[PDB]
């Protein structure tokens, strides 16, 4: 008696209402989500009468005064019969379903106008929800999601917002022992998505039941920030997520640099080949007592004569990487800083990779140290994976967060 489409909708609602991930709807959530749908508290005897019907008609449907999925599916399968289908509908309606039993548009994609210069970040409520969701699907209680638990978490979605093995595991901080995405990396991946694709973030937040849990639009999960001159405002809006475009020639080792931002032990990537193209890597660094997220975009390598798009040039801080151990490498960095960043307002950092081998002279006119001196840049940051030093990542974020 239950539609195949109706069961698909009801099973998602059960998962969202399952605030413990214990496959049960205990007394608290039943009363909580009662107010979400009907604006009234669940009356004690009504719940008792509901439980009596379930335990009678269907086995393994009630486990310790808590409605199981089967008993929950049956209960609504009952409602549509006895003439009160508007009770089932009011529930489906609150979780963003229309009459054709599809997810509504204005429920998934509410209007959000972002002025140029402004960035989109996760608000406090948005983070709290994402942390809460993370723990319900972390069964081992070790602060990490397995690939199986990751799929379970997005089972209420049409599909995952990203790959587990080819995205979040290579672009975000994971656990060294297990290899699974940590709570930290979880918030990191969402932070990345929120910044560059706010619409997709909100769409996936509704699927996870942010609108119902918070009793508000998913606009309350998005915090619009902007760099602004002093206006003596009450509520400050300073940025916390900075994007860094890493631009360099081929074989300049700028890929292994980005991956090193995600692990403490960097001496496991000395001679590692990356058979996986990660566009954006992300982690956090402390900048003057505050947590700041830095996104390292591995800009596609190309010929020096090949052009560069504004969406590839414009960023918060530009990191130009060359090979100090290669004489025909620095020419690229010199060519690009002049063409795109010489008259730009973007802070630029020149980075010399592989200092643990042999400092070779650059066949270019000026040397890297001389180039920075001329255009008033900081001396070429010596970088290597053997040293395990992460001062560069802290320095990059500090350049983006500050003048000039
Ligand atoms: N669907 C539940 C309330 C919302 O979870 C019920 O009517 O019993
Ligand atoms: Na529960």
């Amino acid at each position: 008696e239950l539609t195949s489409a109706c069961k698909k909708s009801l099973v998602r609602i059960f998962k969202i209402c399952d605030i413990d991930g214990d496959n049960l709807l205990n007394d608290y959530e039943l009363n909580l989500f009662q107010r979400r749908c009907f604006n009234t508290p669940l009356q004690p005897q009504i719940l008792d009468e509901v439980k009596a019907v379930i335990q009678k008609n269907v086995p393994d449907g009630i486990y310790n005064d808590a409605v199981t999925l089967k008993g929950f599916l049956f209960l609504h399968c009952l409602f549509i019969q006895r003439g009160r289908n508007e009770t089932t509908w009011a529930v489906l309606r609150r979780f963003g379903y229309n009459d054709q039993l599809e997810m509504c548009q204005e429920y998934l994609r509410p209007p959000l106008k972002i002025p140029p210069g402004s960035s989109t970040e996760l608000s406090h409520r948005g983070q709290q929800f994402l942390i809460a969701v993370f723990e319900r699907y972390d069964r081992d209680g070790d602060g990490a999601l397995s690939p199986e638990e990751h799929k379970m978490l997005f089972s209420t979605c049409p599909a995952a917002p990203w790959s587990y093995s080819t995205d979040i595991r290579k672009s975000c901080p994971i656990n060294e022992t297990t290899g699974w995405v940590t709570l930290h990396g979880w918030l990191c991946r969402w932070t990345l998505m929120t910044l560059i694709d706010v619409v997709k973030t909100m769409e996936y937040l509704a699927y996870l039941g942010f609108n119902v849990h918070e009793n508000d639009s998913q606009l309350a999960a998005i915090h619009v920030t902007r760099e602004r001159r002093i206006d003596l405002a009450k509520r400050q809006s300073s940025r916390s997520v900075y994007k860094c475009h890493v631009i360099g020639p081929k074989g300049s080792g700028k890929t292994g640099m980005c991956r090193g931002f995600l692990v403490e032990d960097m001496h496991k990537l000395i001679g590692k080949e990356f058979k996986t193209n990660v566009v954006n890597c992300i982690n956090s660094v402390q900048v003057y007592g505050q947590e700041k997220h830095l996104i390292l975009r591995d800009i596609d390598v190309r010929h020096a004569l090949d052009p560069l798009q504004p969406q590839e040039v414009n960023c918060d801080v530009a990191c130009l990487v060359y090979d100090s151990s290669n004489p025909r490498s620095f020419e690229y960095v010199a060519r690009i800083y002049i063409k795109y960043y010489a008259e730009s307002k973007i802070p630029v950092m020149i980075v010399g990779t592989k200092c643990d081998m042999d400092e070779r002279r650059q066949d270019y006119l000026m040397q890297p140290s001389e180039f920075c001196d001329k255009y008033k840049l900081l001396p070429p940051h010596l970088f290597s994976l053997k040293t395990n030093k992460k001062e560069l990542y802290t320095k990059l974020a500090t350049m983006a967060a500050f003048p000039h």
